[PDB]
């Protein structure tokens, strides 16, 4: 897979129509705290109870990883692995 990522850096990055919006009722702020499939790592939500949601022309935004107001836990980016 290709990566580009936001070391550093929130992502930012706004949902391309049909993609999930991964939130994660453990680690997420509140209901709109949500991760791009760049970004979302599975290992950080095991235990976790993760939903998605799926981008549309009424349902978007951008993806908060990186954004420390947004999450509870420290997250582990998924783009950062190898
Ligand atoms: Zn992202
Ligand atoms: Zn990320
Ligand atoms: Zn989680």
């Amino acid at each position: 897979g290709s990566v580009h990522k936001h070391t550093g850096r929130n992502c930012g990055r706004k949902f391309k129509i049909g993609e999930p919006l991964y939130r994660c009722h453990e680690c997420g702020c509140d209901d709109t705290c949500v991760l791009c499939i760049h970004c979302f790592n599975p290992k950080d939500h095991v235990n976790h109870h993760v939903c998605t949601d799926i981008c549309t022309e009424f349902t978007s935004g951008i993806c908060d990883c990186g954004d420390e107001e947004a999450w509870n836990s420290p997250l582990h980016c998924k783009a950062e692995e190898q």
